[PDB]
């Protein structure tokens, strides 16, 4: 097959719920093996359970912690094999204006989003030098590229994303690593219902219809969309393409 | 499959040689069946006899001309029942500096590359629309996004793709219709080579290294690396993406 | 005057109403010669009496026609003695969606927002590299960069006169010639008043509140807020600015 | 005067020096008064006995601690009555791949480049929502929009920026506080030419002339010439410029 993934290994951080489980089924799907990298134990076991594959890997791990970080690479080097694409999909977002924003929830959001993956992208560059070759994606945003009203540090810390992907992929495309970035648009999940739900007047579904409206194709991605962005980045489709930021966004974007 | 491009019908402009062919094939092994729309006759007649392949038709077009482009489109609906995809690959690249530039060479620039996707586009829309849902792909550039030293003209044209792109993707996607573009780099494909050897110093290889050295992956692109990207925009891979922009260059505008 | 604008010459295109009248206003205000070249003549007449300012000359100019360019760059040099800056103002609008708009509308388009500022662009570089020096400024859009709804072929010109903007930029730097653009959002102009009426049910105030909603600011830009980037772009203050683009869209592409 | 600066007070962080010092003199030169909030006591101590100047005034300030940043705030507001602009300039600069940065200095760059930008910023909005308007300039960099190559913490600190500003813009455009940032290219300051001394083989001026020919520009930008653009950006010339970034980069970004 031309996407040619079956038995790469593929490290998804944040792969237990959302965007980042979609791309576990996805790469699974694609006979790689996935090693998730994510901070909780309870749903990382019950994502094991469920997908039932030995492909699947689940490695505790805060991405802010570089010893973490490192063991997370390491874990996919001894569980597979070797380690041939890192997707940094952990992210959070805090909703508070700059004027009113502690600093210990900037410092969370800039450590989870943009910190941990330098310290994850650090230790997966170790290995994918010395393999000659390698591959990283980056979750990223349309916060990355205009500002998303309200999450002022969450879209300081994508800008940071996008910029740390160009700059990697720069930097390493002589050595064969490929670095890109997804921007997501507005993407139904469990964590993004909740947000919807705090930071919005009306129910679940009404905030569902009025976020869909901003986007020209009049829906909300859903998560395996994002992952089918993430399949074509890490595969041989993309093989002439680093530094690219790849909007999928419903259009959002080019309004 | 995933991509799910067997029996979808694509159209591909400038499809008999260089990117449209390689297009050509990575969508004919997918088994959608393609219409390509060229202008050289004997051409895309020795295509189809070399390839032997009854889901791929030949139709002269020349898309200047509404009215071939108007057939172009109807040849598609008449040879293979409908209209899935429309690539926009036509292009031409005449090198002037703009204070020297023949108005008439101007004019031809603009005509091939950015009236002619206009025409075949209207065309194209009035049947997607009809049809509930659409996809057009339109080839764009690395100097859409900055400027190739000299060839403005074309830069030019390519920065109208580029917004022509945004515009239909904006105005159509309530029809479900995605509109999307590749931004290629340096790609080598014969009609480069001659541009290559027409406005540089050198044998053709000693051209086509330093070509190379100025993309951080140190090599020029290959045709089927441009068709893999539009095989992805074609595919349900992308299904959230619309009026997105995929640059696959190198590595070229990441610096 | 750090801005330093007295006895440079300015040639205006589209500069006997709207924008280019309120640019008109705000260089000779800073005691620059202006050559406004626009189309109608009555109309550049009445202006040359209104102002009653031996600063102001008016030429008659069709920019689709490669002879009345020339006319008017030379006029500009014959009155003043040089010519410092072009500025690229004339443009215009219509309304047509692709799969509907007439081949002979879209031309239209195309040839005054984007033949026109080639052919005036190519003529001035002429006498700016005679000179040694130059500075053009080109009037883009915010849809030069994102796609306003229902104008496709308005949005693909300005397209153009971004990476032309980017290319002269890049070609014509080594010879001191400064090439900018300014991106201006919806601005509040007797013009846009008709065009506000014209493709829209409601009363003119209705429509504009409207308008101003879809701006961070929440209103309209007044023309001279856009001349007044234009007196940046042309003072000395731009001095290490070539290839860029000015929005000034009251936050309109930042979301 | 037309930009309407005089008796306007504005905060310059990173103020004592280079790009900082130039926006210092500039504003002074337009009556403004200015607070310099910079890190090293001695140096600002010799600028304001250089500067001689009562509309001037230094304070210690470490940016990275948010009771620093408050302070200097306050000492705006105490010292001259209000607070009319903040320019957040102050950067750092080091070198190191990814793959063998430290933790530690890949946040000392953060710190610096963006978070204390958040906290200046926090404190300042306080003060401007109160007064009812503001303006604040950041000083991005080029490395905000493409990767210059080997300093990838200091290209995503500066895609941090970008987004920051892009943020502040839409969140505070209602509130008449205007947002915007100056992207330079390479500036000659004593500063970059221990950079540049630190970072490559030959002598200061063998190294200034390799730098100067990677833009189109074919030389540096001086510090002036990003404290004009400030000047700009604060003034009444930009009253529709939100959530803009204006590159002053010699057209290093347009190719």
């Amino acid at each position: 097959m031309i996407m040619n993934l079956t038995d790469k290994t593929v490290l998804i951080t944040g792969g237990a719920s959302g965007i980042g489980y979609a791309a576990v089924q996805a790469f699974l799907g694609q006979q790689a093996n996935v090693v998730v990298a994510d901070i909780d134990e309870a749903q990382g076991e019950a994502m094991v359970r469920k997908e039932n594959n030995d492909r699947l890997h689940f490695v505790q791990t805060d991405i802010t912690d570089e010893a973490a970080c490192q063991h997370a690479v390491e874990s996919a080097v001894h569980t597979f094999g070797g380690l041939d694409v890192l997707i940094n999909n952990a992210g959070i977002e805090i909703v508070a204006p700059i004027h009113e924003m502690e600093l210990s929830d900037w410092n969370k959001v800039l450590q989870v989003n943009l910190t941990g993956m330098f310290l994850m992208s650090k230790h997966a560059l170790k290995h994918m030098l010395a393999a000659g070759k390698g591959n990283i994606i980056n979750t990223c945003s349309v916060g990355g590229l205009v500002a998303w009203p309200d999450i002022p540090a969450y879209n300081a810390s994508k800008g940071g994303v996008l910029q740390l992907t160009k700059s990697m992929a720069v930097d390493y495309a002589k050595h064969q690593i490929r670095v890109n970035c997804v921007c997501p648009g507005i993407i139904d999940t469990p964590l993004n219902e909740k947000s919807f739900l705090e930071n919005n007047e009306g129910t679940l579904e009404e905030i569902k219809k009025e976020k869909a409206k901003v986007n020209p194709l009049l829906r909300l991605g859903k998560p395996e969309e994002i992952a089918n962005v993430m399949l074509f980045l890490a595969s041989d489709l993309s093989s002439y393409m680093t530094g690219s930021a790849i909007t999928a966004d419903g259009g959002y974007t080019a309004q």
